[PDB]
DNA sequence: GCGGACTGCTTACCT
DNA sequence: ACAGGTAAGCAGTCCGCG
């Protein structure tokens, strides 16, 4: 099982290190043979010996092309002749590349910004996390003495928790008598002790929650102040911070630093992303939070260190338990994309697709398009037409069937062979022409992406067949992750086509997919209404809600499956319409906003205030109960009484503050905001007090009794006190509870004023 | 000028 | 930022009024 790669420099020459785990043992293979390179397209070969003479200085050393061999490749299908320029050191590439491009003979240069370690993985055809090799993991968390407006790392670490499958222990430097605590000399000894625990346990995976930003960064400042060599590396190195866009990443060589935060953020949609919130989402059990003021008060006083120690233990235990839950699916993602778990666990869906394509491009001798520069990125600023959203038939309706296409965008990309290499090819025989947009895609030969997408669809069939004929419950879960992850990768290619930073960006490809999508959903609706007896209530993009008005359940279901038997043969290649489900009643509010109740009585909610985090629990909960009254039961009168029960309780100040918290995200640097609002105003105040506000930070706030701009009386839910502060009953009634219900109860004929206490 | 209509910024959903 | 389509809060600005 390959874990990761990197390189070290020995006497000016690059040396690859492959971090393997084979036969229950960690190993480092060294490769001194592999050479860095990029490609150059020349106007004429006669110029090669002039471009070989081209030189550059890199930090006191003349960088020169080691050699050049001419190679034949494909660029977007068409064969191309380019010169593969080799260099002695991978760092030679950044120094030389700009000059070799500037040279008058050189039309362009290609594949010049591929990190050496990853160039090796691809070129050698190596896939990390292969085999059935069991890895040992250690989770760890830290507790600190934080004070308001304090610099980072000024406060000493109070406790270092760690947890695995066998134990969960705290390490601190105060006298705490509980079984799992370890009292040491000082802070210095506590840190040196943890290093010895890691050395002794030699774990293959370190697990943190947001360690990339807080935990590891904190320990490096502490170590430097204490003059400690922080040696977790199996090679004996210190953990290295690697910038990752607007955030950092900590790498520990020989081990896998598995930070759950980026994983949880990409996989689960929650109001907040606290350990306590995530643990409750994933496992269902609760976990209480200890606060910084309580922590410092418990240390300075020495009164209640035992509760602060339990929190530190439950942190590490929970982090390990989440570690074990998420690591397996992420290790499959690593195999599929063919990059380290570390890289893939922190990577956006753009980079995952791009890494996959780079690997497959190499296998198929396809030269990779360059990432766009400032002025080319500028040209891709334009948008394009998306999905077709039908204006819904508002109100309550009976006997509703949901029909939708299966993988419509992948179906279209494959069926119509949508790829940049097949776009407007000079002299084909057969063509598919996109409706409205009018781009022509060659049908003579398979396109790069279409072909890869065919491979994935069939690869997925094999896995689902292999899944049926296998008992081992663990092997079944690991193949279930592979097949689910293939599905996601496949559904990412359309979006990737329209992603301006993408190497294989193709607006024409993206446009044509959406256009065909609109043709098929609109054709299905037209057929369903004009020829069959259906009224289409709502249709978004690739799916529709239909009924036959003067008919019953049995009839609507039977006629729907009959329409599938009719239409699917008339639909080309992959394109196939499917019966998702029947619903006894359905309530369509607006575009993107509806609710349905099935045979069992389960209400499915889409788009309504119930699902959004930027609405208070009191409004979401109240709406949930108004909706249930009108779907589940037939009681429009019950719905009105619950509106009264909510509003009256709010004006008496009875509804508890937990149900008043509104969650909005900070999505840019606080200075980039052009318009202020409750969450931004709250976040700017926290910033002035020296609280860390990075993009992704969720602001949780409560509105206090007052008038005028909401932001002026918006404070963190943390700092809410019934002692001094008083919550705005009027606001939560007229701005939250009433708007949420009016949407549901507007249809029957109630105005806001008629639902208030 | 008042006060409601309107609209840009912004978020978070849907597919 | 993997895409565009969409509704709606907030806080400014707009604009109709007798
Ligand atoms: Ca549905
Ligand atoms: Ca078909």
């Amino acid at each position: 099982m390959i874990l990761d790669t990197d390189y070290i420099t020995e006497n000016g020459k690059p040396v690859i290190r492959v971090f393997k785990k084979e036969n229950g043992e960690f190993k480092i293979e060294y490769d001194r043979t592999f050479e860095p390179y990029f490609y150059a397209l020349l106007k004429d070969d006669s110029a090669i010996e002039d471009v070989k003479k081209v030189t550059a200085k890199r930090h006191g050393t003349v960088v020169k092309v080691k050699r050049a061999e001419k190679v034949q490749k494909k660029f977007l299908g068409r064969p191309i002749e380019v010169w593969k320029l080799y260099f002695n050191h991978p760092q030679d590439v950044p120094a030389i590349r700009d000059r070799i491009r500037a040279h008058p003979a050189v039309v362009d240069i290609y594949e010049y910004d591929i990190p050496f370690a990853k160039r090796y993985l691809i070129d050698k055809g190596l896939i990390p996390m292969e085999g059935d090799e069991e890895l040992t993991m250690l989770a760890f968390a830290i507790a600190t003495l934080y004070h308001e407006g304090e610099e980072f790392g000024t406060g000493p670490i109070l406790m270092i928790s760690y947890a695995d499958g066998s134990e969960a222990r705290v390490i601190t430097w105060k006298k705490i008598d509980l079984p799992y605590v370890d009292v040491v000399s000082t802070e210095k000894e506590m840190i040196k002790r943890f290093l010895r625990v890691v050395r002794e346990k030699d774990p293959d995976v370190l697990i943190t929650y947001n360690g990339d930003n807080f935990d590891f960064a904190y320990l490096k400042k502490r170590c430097e102040e204490l003059g400690i060599k922080f040696t977790l590396g199996r090679d004996g190195s210190e953990p290295k911070i690697q910038r990752m866009g607007d955030r950092f990443a900590v790498e520990v060589k020989g081990r896998i630093h598995f930070d759950l935060y980026p994983v949880i953020r990409r996989t689960i949609n929650l109001p907040t992303y606290t350990l306590e919130a995530v643990y409750e989402a994933v496992f269902g059990k609760p976990k209480e939070k200890v606060y910084a003021e309580e922590i410092a008060q418990a240390w300075e006083s020495g009164e209640g260190l035992e509760r602060v120690a339990r929190y530190s233990m439950e942190d590490a235990k929970v982090t390990y338990e989440l570690g074990r839950e998420f690591f397996p699916m992420e290790a499959q993602l690593s195999r599929l994309i063919g990059q380290s778990l570390w890289d893939v666990s922190r990577s956006s869906t753009g980079n995952l697709v791009e890494w996959f394509l780079l690997r497959k491009a190499y296998k198929r001798n396809e030269l990779a398009p360059n990432k766009p520069d400032e002025r080319e990125l500028a040209r891709r600023r334009g948008g394009y037409a998306g999905g077709y959203v039908k204006e819904p038939e508002r109100g309550l309706w009976d006997n509703i069937v949901y029909l939708d296409f299966r993988s419509l965008y992948p179906s279209i990309i494959i069926t119509h062979n949508v790829s940049p290499d097949t776009l407007n090819r000079e002299g084909c025989k057969e063509y598919d022409v996109a409706p409205e947009v009018g781009h022509k895609f060659c049908k003579d030969f398979p396109g790069f992406i279409p072909s890869l997408l065919g491979d994935l669809l069939e690869e997925r069939q094999k896995i689902k067949r292999k899944m049926k004929a296998t008992v081992d419950p663990l092997e079944k879960k690991l193949l279930d992750y592979r097949q689910r992850l293939i599905k996601i990768l496949a559904n990412s290619f359309y979006g990737y086509y329209g992603y301006a930073k993408a190497r294989w960006y193709c607006k024409e490809c993206a446009e044509s997919v959406t256009a065909w999508g609109r043709e098929y959903i609109e054709m299905v609706i037209r057929e369903l209404e004009e020829k069959f007896g259906f009224k289409v209530l709502y249709a978004d993009t690739d799916g529709l809600h239909a009924t036959i008005p003067g008919a019953d359940a049995e009839t609507v279901k039977k006629k729907a499956k009959e329409f599938l038997k009719y239409i699917n043969p008339k639909l080309p290649g992959l394109l196939e319409l499917e019966y998702e489900g029947f619903y006894v009643r359905g309530f369509f509010v607006t575009k993107k906003k509806y609710a349905v109740i099935d045979e069992e009585g389960k209400i499915t909610t889409r788009g309504l205030e119930i699902v959004r985090r930027d609405w208070s629990e009191i409004a979401k909960e109240t709406q949930a109960r108004v909706l249930e009254a009108i779907l589940k039961h037939g009681d429009v009168e019950e719905a009105v009484r619950i509106v009264k029960e909510v509003t009256e309780k709010l004006s008496k100040y009875e509804v508890p503050p937990e149900k008043l918290v509104i969650h909005e995200q900070i999505t840019r640097d606080l200075r980039d905001y052009k318009a202020t609002g409750p969450h931004v105003a709250v976040a700017k105040r926290l910033a002035a007090r020296g609280v860390k506000i990075r993009p992704g930070t969720v602001i949780s706030y409560i509105v206090l009794k007052g008038s005028g701009r909401i932001g002026d009386r918006a404070i963190p839910a943390d700092e809410f006190d019934p002692t001094k502060h008083r919550y705005d009953a009027e606001y939560y009634i007229e701005n939250q509870v009433l708007p949420a219900v009016e949407r549901i109860l507007k249809a029957f004929g109630y105005r806001k004023e008629d639902l208030r206490y």
